[PDB]
């Protein structure tokens, strides 16, 4: 499957793509404002994620630090990034179907649109100013808006027992972005697409 990753933000982001135990394609790349990066993701990929990282510094060796979404100090991510990270999530060719979603379960750092470039399903988007509106206790100094599980580490926020309800904090994410997961047991906003669809992830889709 082909993913075009487009940075429409006015600032540089460092895109990342991983399935948790391995990079997807190169795993990461600098994207200046306006730049697009096309990656190939192998069919059948389960649990892939794409996200943006902000305010990164890397050296010759691709080692460094990002203020949001850092994946163990590497330019080319092999693991998932440190919250807060708006997440484009996907599982491809699962019994003839692709499944895509945007999740705020790990917080929010950059607005995002996640859309197919082929026929047969809708895209999803979380483009509200969640950082600007972020509740005081969830604001991350590095930038972005943490989820409540990351901040407070309780069974209720992290849904550790498999039973949990919405919270004041999850409802904030849900109010601004109804089409993204706001907590683990949120009513699914997953979109079902034809197997082997192609996609575009756009950072800052509106502004």
């Amino acid at each position: 499957a082909t993913f075009e990753i487009v940075n429409r933000c006015s600032y540089t982001v460092w895109a990342a793509a991983s399935k948790g135990d391995a990079a997807l394609d190169a795993g990461g790349r600098q994207l200046n404002s306006g730049e697009s990066w096309t990656i190939n993701v192998e069919p059948g990929t389960n649990g892939g994620k794409i996200w943006a990282r902000t305010d990164c510094y890397f050296d010759d060796s691709g080692s460094g630090i990002c203020k949001t979404g850092d994946c163990g100090g590497l330019l080319r991510c092999k693991r998932f990034g440190r919250p807060p990270t708006t997440l484009a999530e996907f599982s491809l060719n699962q019994y003839g179907k692709d499944y895509i979603d945007i999740s705020n379960i790990k917080g929010f750092n950059v607005p995002m649109n996640f859309s197919p470039t082929t026929r047969g399903c809708r895209g999803v988007r979380c483009a509200a100013d969640i950082v600007g509106q972020c509740p005081a206790k969830l604001k991350a100094p590095g930038g972005g808006c943490n989820d409540a599980c990351t901040v407070f580490q309780t069974s209720e926020y992290c849904c550790t027992t498999g039973k949990c309800g919405p919270t004041e904090y999850s409802r904030f994410f849900k109010r601004l972005c109804p089409d993204a997961f706001s907590y683990v047991l949120d009513k699914p906003t997953t979109v079902t697409c034809p197997g082997s669809s192609n996609y575009r992830v756009t950072f800052c889709p509106t502004a």
